């Protein structure tokens, strides 16, 4: 068993060209030589326009195949492109994972009437007007594709609320649909967080909860997936969730299928909660890891690295942890924007790729940059961090998180790996060392900075130490030369 690792293939602010897929399916054998195992790819459906970046979801039948909201591509290609691209990624031994996002649908083709209540924004479970009508996007007839693979229509009763009434056009509220509740259980910020954004979805009514599982069990199947990230799993009730998968599962055959939800909360409570309720059956994003990331790019040399694994799902449940720097989500302009600056960005890469614990995700903004917001490509000492994880990063682990500005973690090797192991040292501050035990196994060896950071060798006494230096505010990882 080799180390794995995830790359999220896309940013917020690709340009919308239909040219992704084309590209993901080239990058494949190279995205093999650098150590990735498993690729997250974006929305893949038709969304409510050409340009739509996938989460404003109309048609989850439409893989860009059929013409509707004015094209036949989605902003990122073909259903023809998509297949040839995971058909490429298999070739070259890596894992396909579909963006599945299931809270809402917008875009809806017509108006329909219907009575609706509007609820407090900061309390949903609050009234705060009379029944009346309201003309609401609710009605999604998808006209490009008829009824091929399914001829299932959403209208009003499908949904438990909207933003929006077309007949009077105002800000701010919340539109409950007659004779509808709130699902439960969800995130309880707000009072009950269903309610997000576009038609949210009734996972009540169980003619939507049998279509969402054959959605499922078709999109799976049609891309032939090892996997599914799983939007907004925090406003979509929980036991629906957990049984959509077990669902998707049996379904398809596809028992080790790989599943890990965007749960966006800072504390650890809020996601053990959700595994709770789901069975750990699913991974999620170590969100407050990322917060701890941010935290220490802002604190100019300042913050307590001791407490950087504190209260995350990295240090306290590891296996459910897929662990991130950055995200779509977090891009600067974009809605939870909290980047970590390029000066830290090394370090926070390194505490990911080089630990036992959880299964890493690299930021395509960060491998290949974000132009639009002036961001270099970190490719060239990323691929020297993902050499480290694919080739070194094997064998029990010693911890040395010891020190306010500067820590360390050392790796023993395996046998499997050849050469293997490693000691990586990072200062949030000034320039330093730290004495830490690779093996005595090592001992006589000369072990070298694979980031070319530093370019002094550190030779590995007969007790199995070395002392391993690192420059002020940089991170070096040490191997066998
Ligand atoms: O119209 C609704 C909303 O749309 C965007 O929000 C995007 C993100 O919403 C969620 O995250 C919320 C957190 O769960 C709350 O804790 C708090 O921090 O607020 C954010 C949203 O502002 C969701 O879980 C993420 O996946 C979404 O991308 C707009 O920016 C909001 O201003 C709108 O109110
Ligand atoms: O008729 C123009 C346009 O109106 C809507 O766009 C809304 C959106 O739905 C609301 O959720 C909110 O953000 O205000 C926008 C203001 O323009 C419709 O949803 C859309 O279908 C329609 O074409
Ligand atoms: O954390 C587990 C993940 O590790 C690796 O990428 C495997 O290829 C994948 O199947 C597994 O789901
Ligand atoms: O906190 C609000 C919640 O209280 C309870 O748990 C109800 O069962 C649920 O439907 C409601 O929204
Ligand atoms: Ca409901
Ligand atoms: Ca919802
Ligand atoms: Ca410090
Ligand atoms: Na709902």
């Amino acid at each position: 068993g080799d180390n794995g690792t995830m790359m999220q293939y896309f940013e917020w602010y690709l340009p919308n060209d239909g040219t992704l897929w084309t590209k993901m399916g080239s990058d494949a054998s190279h995205l093999k030589s650098i150590g990735i195992t498993g690729v997250w790819f974006p929305p893949a459906y038709k969304g409510q326009s050409q340009s739509d970046v996938g989460y404003g979801v109309y048609d989850m039948y439409d893989l860009g195949e059929f013409n509707q909201k004015g094209t036949v591509r989605t902003k990122y290609g073909t259903k023809a492109q998509l297949q040839s691209a995971i058909t490429s990624l298999h070739n070259n031994g890596i894992q396909a994972y579909g963006d599945v996002v299931l809270n809402h649908r917008m875009g809806a083709d017509a108006t329909e009437t219907i009575s609706a209540v509007e609820v407090n924004p900061s309390n949903r479970n609050q009234v705060t007007s009379g029944a009346y009508n309201i003309s609401a996007w609710t009605d999604f007839e998808f006209p490009g594709r008829g009824n091929t693979y399914s001829s299932f229509k959403w209208h009003s009763y499908y949904f438990d609320g909207v933003d929006w009434d077309q007949s009077r056009q105002l800000s701010g509220k919340i539109y409950q649909i007659q004779g509808k509740a709130w699902d439960w259980e969800v995130d309880s910020e707000n009072g009950n967080y269903d309610y997000l954004m576009g038609a949210d979805i009734d996972y009540d009514h169980p003619d939507v909860q049998t279509e969402v599982k054959n959605w499922g069990k078709w999109f799976v199947n049609t891309l032939n997936l090892d996997g599914v990230r799983l939007d907004a799993v925090k406003h979509i009730k929980f036991d629906y969730m957990s049984s959509w998968l077990s669902s998707v599962k049996s379904t398809t055959g596809k028992s080790n299928l790989f599943a890990v939800g965007e749960y966006w909360n800072t504390s650890l409570g809020a996601l053990e909660n959700y595994e709770n309720k789901t069975n750990w059956s699913m991974s999620l994003f170590d969100v407050p890891l990322h917060m701890n990331f941010q935290a220490a790019a802002n604190g100019g040399g300042y913050y307590d690295m001791r407490n950087l694994l504190n209260n995350t799902m990295m240090k306290n449940h590891p296996i459910q942890a897929v662990t991130f720097v950055d995200n779509h989500d977090t891009e600067p302009g974009q809605a939870l924007q909290s980047w970590v600056s390029d000066w830290f960005k090394p370090l926070a890469y390194a505490t990911i790729l080089t630990r036992q614990e959880g299964y890493p995700c690299v930021f395509y903004g960060d491998y290949y940059g974000i132009p639009s917001q002036s961001v270099s490509a970190k490719s060239t000492w990323l691929d020297k961090q993902l050499s480290a994880r694919k080739s070194y990063a094997y064998g029990t682990q010693h911890d040395y998180l010891d020190n306010q500005d500067v820590i360390g973690w050392t790796r023993e090797g395996d046998s499997a790996h050849a050469g293997s192991g490693l000691a990586t040292v990072m200062s949030d501050g000034p320039g330093g060392s730290k004495t830490m035990y690779v093996g005595t196994a090592h001992a006589g060896q000369v072990f070298k900075d694979i980031t070319g950071n530093r370019t002094d060798t550190v030779t590995i006494n007969s007790a199995g130490n070395g002392t391993f230096p690192c420059n002020g505010g940089s991170v070096s990882i040490w191997v066998k030369q």
